[PDB]
């Protein structure tokens, strides 16, 4: 019993972080085996970046001017490239903690763990999801460049964001370890801004099945929905359209707890409708969507209150 | 900018966690050098049911490798395992007892092998409102001061309301509970006083002061109205506590009581802090210095 915002074990992320250092600007950067991933604007200074020319920045770089940290002992730099907007240092000593990993592009509404660093060394590990704006609602401070976002089903380690940027909005953007950006962003100083936000629906109802799993039914109607009709209705509060595809992935949790995903989805038209009237729902007064249909299948029992 | 719920990194206790099993019984265990932590409820009086179990009764693995039990003792409702072999992966750690109010970090395991680390609080009667599932006891809560992993908790049991219960790493419960089947209910609970109130500074600092007001009050005002609405007391050590705080914003301890009364007699009228629509309490002060400041390990 019990549901709360997990994060995966960071351990095997923890064993990957070093500082990276190239003139004024040291951020993190993600060692494994010979290489270290980081952000490539670590090669900027606070001018360069209203128009950078990464490329000549670049080339007027060599090895010896990125000095690179694990632990207290240093790395020597034997290479270096760009792919996007990562910059990748080829090491001479190959991490002995490196573990099985792969890298992975998210979709909106994917959940992920992140480590957030500084000085090459970790501070804190939250959960969080990638909005349907691109942005991750996170909490870093100045430092916190470099820090990674995973996913670690199995034994194997998914990495699928690396941070990059504040949004005047306190919000976050950053890339996938192949260096592209998620959202309309740019590794530049120029007017950014998210776009609006939405409310992630296929999460809020995989909570709402989470939360009849742990006991509680009380939101629940004896009325029904067309898909239609409740997409009509979720755009008028800002809730992304529910396809088919998110109907089909519910599936399970339908056939666990003996609830449609329509009659579900006019369980939350109903929420929407009236609020929660001193209530709460897992011990939350506002829906929750940070919880993906996977999430709570891994955390919940097979076995429903 | 942001502020989540934030963990301690978990690594230092992952290379811990052994899998426990005697009989019947699989749970988890915390291996410290040549001893293995874990509930004596892997055996189900204690001394009697001990007694009659051998060295070799007890399958300890770490990873795929089994461990070797070569002597066992009981301290409280913590079982002692003695292995023959030490773990390499040990850390600088201290066994340290908690007070409710207090916040950690747990290390949810099945089998010997962690798969989720989250955060909570100690409530003031005693329970933890975690997430376990069966197979989850021997799971550990810590805190890690600079390099030194503090074991505050070990996960015996769940009460019948779904929260949890469990003993510091020297085995005494948390709470009036006891380690048997038997009728246990978790006492009425509390609001953490200290800790609202540093979340509202977090809040502050974060650009949200929508509640701030013109007003302040005494101590002796604001425990009246605390206590009217189920927190806990506020002592001369929470405002002493709260003053770094309080000096970063310029907002006085007794200046930021007054919102929360206001809040608690009006409530929050459609509105949110930190994307909450309810009080949280539970961020301790060190808490949202750490996460507002950026202190690493
Ligand atoms: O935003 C930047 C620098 C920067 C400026 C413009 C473009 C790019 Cl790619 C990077 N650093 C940063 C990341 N996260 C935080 C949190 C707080 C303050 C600063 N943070
Ligand atoms: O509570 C017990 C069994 C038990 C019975 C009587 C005494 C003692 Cl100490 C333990 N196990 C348990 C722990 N956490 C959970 C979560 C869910 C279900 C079961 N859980
Ligand atoms: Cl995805």
């Amino acid at each position: 019993s019990g549901f709360r915002k997990m994060a995966f074990p960071s351990g095997k992320v923890e064993g990957c972080m070093v500082q990276v250092t190239c003139g004024t600007t040291t951020l993190n950067g993600l060692w494994l085996d010979d290489v270290v991933y980081c952000p490539r604007h670590v090669i900027c200074t606070s001018e360069d970046m209203l128009n950078p020319n990464y490329e000549d920045l670049l080339i007027r770089k060599s090895n010896h001017n990125f000095l690179v940290q694990a632990g207290n002992v240093q790395l020597r730099v034997i290479g270096h490239s760009m792919q996007n907007c990562v910059l990748k240092l080829k090491v001479d000593t190959a991490n002995p903690k490196t573990p099985k990993y792969k890298f992975v592009r998210i979709q909106p509404g994917q959940t992920f763990s992140v480590l957030a660093c500084y000085n090459g060394s970790p501070s804190g590990v939250y959960q969080c999801a990638m909005r349907p704006n691109f942005t991750i609602k996170g909490s870093f401070l100045n430092g916190s460049c470099g820090s990674v976002g995973f996913n670690i089903d199995y034994d194997c380690v998914s990495f699928c964001y690396m941070h990059h940027m504040e949004l005047p909005t306190g919000v976050h953007a950053g890339t996938d370890l192949e260096g592209n950006f998620y959202g309309p962003f740019v590794d530049r100083q120029t007017a950014q801004a998210a776009g609006t936000d939405t409310t992630i629906t296929v999460n809020v109802l995989a909570w709402l099945y989470a939360a009849v799993i742990n006991g509680d039914r009380w939101f629940l109607n004896r009325f029904t929905t067309t898909l239609n009709d409740f997409n009509l209705v979720a755009m008028k509060y800002n809730y992304e359209p529910l396809t088919q595809d998110h109907v089909d992935i519910l599936g399970p949790l339908s056939a666990q707890t003996g609830i449609a995903v329509l009659d579900m989805c006019a369980s939350l038209k109903e929420l929407l409708q009236n609020g929660m009237n001193g209530r709460t729902i897992l011990g939350s007064a506002l829906l929750e969507d940070e919880f993906t249909p996977f999430d709570v299948v891994r955390q919940c029992s097979g076995v429903t209150f």
